[PDB]
């Protein structure tokens, strides 16, 4: 097991809308599990994926590293009675078919209350904003990275070797701009 390699991580999770060749979904989670009327971090649980590249036989695309994450989920032996909170930061929001069966998992677990946090919204003007409407209705909490959750990920996930978070140019001002144009989706 091996942390995150530290350009792989400035590569994914950079928030600059006007770069290109960001084809990867990163998505890093965390679970806590409620004691006692507090939030308490279970540290085994922690982990990272990415999307998986198409199979060479053709047709169906590469797993998106959201389903793989739901794929995951049922392995972590979670009590059906207790109740987690289970964090994925993750370098894109969700394409609307695994917004849409994220909000299935969530509507029949809920045991599970899940938050995404994202360093960047993919918004394909189609159905990537009725995706994350409808995954929100169903009880999510999205929304966008700011320098804290960078930082976070930078010290949590990250093979850093020491090495404080250096933010790129303009995380706060894009960091920003996407919060507002999350909460004119969500709102929308
Ligand atoms: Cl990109
Ligand atoms: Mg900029
Ligand atoms: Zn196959
Ligand atoms: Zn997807």
């Amino acid at each position: 097991r091996h942390s995150m390699d530290p350009p792989t991580f400035t590569f994914n999770f950079n928030n600059e809308p006007w770069v290109r060749g960001r084809h990867e979904t990163y998505l890093c989670y965390e679970v806590e599990r409620m004691h006692n009327d507090t939030w308490v971090k279970l540290n085994q649980r922690r982990g990272f994926l990415a999307n998986q590249a198409p199979h060479k036989h053709g047709f169906l695309e590469g797993r998106h590293a959201e389903l793989c994450f739901l794929d995951v989920i049922p392995f972590w032996k979670l009590d059906l009675d207790q109740d987690y909170r289970v964090t994925c930061f993750t370098s894109w929001s969700p394409c609307f078919s695994c917004a849409q069966e994220m909000a299935k998992f969530i509507s029949k677990n809920k045991h599970v209350s899940l938050c995404i946090k994202t360093a960047r919204i993919y918004d394909d003007q189609g159905r990537a904003q009725e995706g994350l409407r409808t995954l929100a209705e169903a009880g999510a909490k999205i929304s966008i990275m700011t320098y804290s959750e960078f930082k976070h990920c930078w010290d949590t996930f990250v093979d850093h070797q020491g090495a404080p978070f250096q933010p790129w140019d303009g995380l706060d001002e894009h960091s920003q701009d996407l919060s507002g144009r999350l909460r004119a989706i969500l709102q929308n």
